[PDB]
């Protein structure tokens, strides 16, 4: 499934990310943008052979099992393709997990260098929340 941006943002909320560890909702909105395209579908390999799955690309070196990465843990304790779901709530109960790890939302290159220092609520303007 690919969300709408409030459709997203709704979710996120519901699910209680707004101002999880402090971080306001539009910056899960923008890494959410930045990494996958708001698409649940999304993979990408990386060159250690780990891959990245889902809505926040959550990789499968340390937090889910998906049978191909030799070495690595599955802290979410999950399987990687319950991340590809339409319904985001694995993807969000493992981010939560994540951004508790102590780097914060660092995990997330793609929201360090587009998303860190910028005006994030922009990501949620304009919807009903
Ligand atoms: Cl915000
Ligand atoms: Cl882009
Ligand atoms: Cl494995
Ligand atoms: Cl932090
Ligand atoms: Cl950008
Ligand atoms: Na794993």
């Amino acid at each position: 499934k690919v969300f709408g941006r409030c459709e997203l943002a709704a979710a996120m909320k519901r699910h209680g990310l707004d101002n999880y560890r402090g971080y306001s909702l539009g910056n899960w909105v923008c890494a959410a943008k930045f990494e996958s395209n708001f698409n649940t579908q999304a993979t990408n390999r990386n060159t250690d052979g780990s891959t990245d799955y889902g809505i926040l690309q959550i990789n499968s070196r340390w937090w889910c099992n998906d049978g191909r990465t030799p070495g690595s843990r599955n802290l979410c304790n999950i399987p990687c393709s319950a991340l590809l779901s339409s319904d985001i709530t694995a993807s969000v109960n493992c981010a939560k997990k994540i951004v508790s790890d102590g780097n914060g939302m660092n995990a997330w290159v793609a929201w360090r260098n587009r998303c860190k220092g910028t005006d994030v609520q922009a990501w949620i303007r304009g919807c009903r929340l």
